[PDB]
């Protein structure tokens, strides 16, 4: 019922696949009374958190984008990583992405895509499951015993045809990934794709996963070597900043 | 004075070169009383809009970043533009950036920079004046007379040694820009640099400026041709 709580619920009705809503539809999805929903949306429009387009629909505001991103930890990490990720992207010509753990899910901070690339379900400011993605497996492999036990104790849905949902197999995959310095996950998210992930370290701690998404049929090792090179470059720049 | 206005005033204390603050820093910068400042910040931390780190300092939250960007027009336009911008970067090797008008200033959605390139004052999620930037002039040229005369009514400070601050000169620069499909601004922001901007259309409306920043002494026309080609590709993809 507090204004802040209602404002967060309005923001939560938007998503990766939902850019434009009527203020009525916002009220329904946010469980606000119609009268209240228009008042909250109108106030949020006036301060620029939301915008009305020329089509009259409500969208996340440029002003919100600006205030949320400027000087943010997400932007600072993205700026250090991006030059190296572009060099990966030049060579592999599929997808290059950067992910962190956020409340036991994968959150993507960056995604570069080539024009006719394989399908890719990772979205900037979107999520995928920890157990099912190369990014998640690499991050979970470097998380604490507590976090490993916590994620592996929850119901693990099948995402793609290759998803491993057995806790015992997952522990062994995490062990392999820990030793190898990479994990490939053929078809764990989609039938068409392999995700390949390496760790990004800062002050001896894994803070992110750098990955490629490429066709499942493509060679893994050449992409592993490109990702490892890029990772060293990012770790060098993190040290220097 | 409302909670929402106070929340936005707290968010406005952060900036392109200010990541971490104390709640007392925030209260001072947002002109909030101490008791109010501490209460609004704590509530913003509780819902994850801000995060309180190990060191006790307050930062913009990962949850705010996620809610602000996902499916956003800023992110969607940047994702369509980026491969075309990267290809401009490969050919020009200076700066390639993407901008929109935001309440009588230029807001940069993206900037790609080559190592050791000319000085560039454009920052991602940062701003520059409309009248003084190639991006601002190209956007104002397409924003209609009402918005245009609104901008030309406000102060027009000198930024760079080449800044044009006369309304009538600016009207004529905008008309030239409109017909040319590009504007170059030699020394309008800094003595070392020329900004070069072209428009990006979506559904027949200019929605953004694609621009290069390069040394002032460099050839303008080759960069214009590369920027025009990139804009056509972005517009093709937007269709």
């Amino acid at each position: 019922d507090s204004m802040l709580a209602r404002v967060v619920r309005v923001l939560e009705t938007f998503n990766v696949d939902r850019t434009a809503q009527t203020a009525s539809d916002i009220g329904r999805r946010a469980a606000l009374p119609s009268s209240t929903a228009h008042r909250v949306v109108d106030e949020m429009v006036l301060v620029g958190i939301l915008e009305r387009g020329i089509d009259g629909k409500v969208r996340l505001g440029m002003r919100l984008w600006e205030l949320a991103l400027r000087g943010s930890m997400a932007l600072r990490l993205r700026q250090v990583a991006l030059p190296h990720m572009e060099r990966v992207q030049q060579r592999v010509r599929e997808h290059t992405q950067l992910a962190v753990l956020e409340h036991n899910e994968v959150l993507f901070l960056e995604r570069l895509s080539h024009h006719e690339a394989v399908s890719n379900l990772a979205r900037v400011a979107g999520r995928l499951p920890v157990h099912a993605s190369s990014s998640g497996l690499m991050l979970l492999a470097h998380a604490g015993p507590e976090v490993r036990e916590e994620v592996l104790s929850k119901p693990l849905p099948r995402v793609g045809p290759g998803t491993v949902t057995d806790p015992e197999a997952l522990r062994r995959l995490l062990a392999n990934a820990y030793r190898a310095g990479y994990v490939a996950a053929p078809g764990y998210i989609e039938a068409v794709a392999t995700g390949i992930a390496v760790p990004i370290r800062s002050e001896g701690v894994v803070i992110a996963a750098l990955s490629a998404v490429q066709p499942l049929q493509n060679a893994v090792e050449p992409t592993v070597e490109i990702l490892r090179e890029a990772a060293v470059g990012i770790e060098t720049d993190l040290r220097a900043s």
